[PDB]
């Protein structure tokens, strides 16, 4: 049946242990700001976080946050993860000065952090993931194709129990950073900010004038004449005529957006893992501004 990944907490570790790697992560993306033509880490940061958790199949409990598999070279080399070595290479100091934290734990908390450091929603985050071992990591494959439509995204996002509402606020994390030619052979970002985390993704998705148009790497994607873009999966969502419900909502309040996409993030990094009974609350960590460093 489903593998059993039971969250077991780093010895002796609590809220402020966490905290202090929350705040070395943060510290460094404010220190390394010039990456990506001053985009900086966030955005590589969060899709890192996604697509360590998004290898999860609710089915056998295969992939997924717990096991921290991205530190093997399968999974690491996969062509879907082209251009998340960036984040890896962020996060290798982190983890040299904080060594007791799980890679799993380290990969989902950089992207908790980046988030909030964005000016994005609180995300609760619980720690507990284990390190297990090269032959646990999954296939390459499980990570979705861009050039498809609402019915394949709907399908795709089946596997990690994701419903319609939950899809087009993760979705939403497109407000963040750029598609690179060189990475996903897709070029150009989805905004104006793409380091501060807001409802963009779906104003720009309503009110901009889109164009079906060929990129340098000859596939499709949606441009406007603002310097944006949209993948077709993307798109898909407002094509759809209930995914487009749910994208005019988010277009239209702030919080709302806010709520929906921190549950379905903390849902993302926690899917496959079982937390005991007596495992810590989840942890809201500070911003580096809440806490006036
Ligand atoms: C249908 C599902 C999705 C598809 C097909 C997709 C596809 C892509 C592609 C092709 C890129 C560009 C990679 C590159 O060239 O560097 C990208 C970037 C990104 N994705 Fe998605 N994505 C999906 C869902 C998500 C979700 C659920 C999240 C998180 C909640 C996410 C977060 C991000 C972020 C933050 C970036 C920017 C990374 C950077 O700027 O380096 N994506 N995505």
């Amino acid at each position: 049946t489903p593998l059993v990944h039971v969250a077991s907490v780093e010895k002796g570790r609590s809220y402020e242990d966490f905290q202090k790697v929350y705040n070395a992560i943060a510290l460094k993306l404010r220190e390394d700001d010039e990456y990506d033509n001053y985009i900086g880490y966030g955005p590589v940061l969060v899709r890192l976080a996604w697509h360590t958790s998004g290898t999860w199949d609710k089915h056998d409990n295969t992939g997924g946050s717990y096991g921290g598999t991205y530190r093997f070279k399968k999974e690491f080399n996969d062509p879907w993860n082209a251009g998340l070595q960036n984040g890896f290479k962020f996060l290798e100091p982190i983890h040299k000065e904080f060594p007791w934290i799980s890679s799993g734990d380290l990969f989902s908390l950089g992207g908790v952090t980046a988030v909030q450091e964005m000016q994005g929603p609180k995300i609760p985050w619980r720690c507990g993931r284990v390190d297990t071992p090269e032959d646990t990591t999954p296939d390459n494959g499980r990570l979705p194709d861009a050039d498809k439509d609402a019915d394949y995204v709907r399908t795709f996002f089946q596997r990690l129990n994701m419903n319609d509402r939950e899809v087009v606020a993760l979705m939403g994390a497109h407000a963040l950073g750029k598609t690179h030619l060189k990475n996903s052979g897709y070029e150009g970002p989805w905004g104006a900010a793409n380091n501060v985390f807001t409802n963009e993704f779906y104003l720009n998705l309503l009110n901009e004038d889109w164009k079906l148009e060929k990129n340098d790497a000859n596939n499709e994607q949606w441009d406007s004449k603002s310097g944006y873009m949209m993948l077709p999966t993307d798109y898909s969502l407002i094509q759809d005529p209930k995914y487009l419900s749910i994208v005019k909502e988010y277009a239209n309040d702030q919080d709302k957006f806010f709520k929906d996409f921190s549950k379905a993030f903390e849902k993302l990094l926690e899917n496959g893992i079982t937390f005991p009974k007596d495992a810590p609350s989840p942890f809201i960590f500070k911003t580096l501004e809440e806490q006036g460093l």
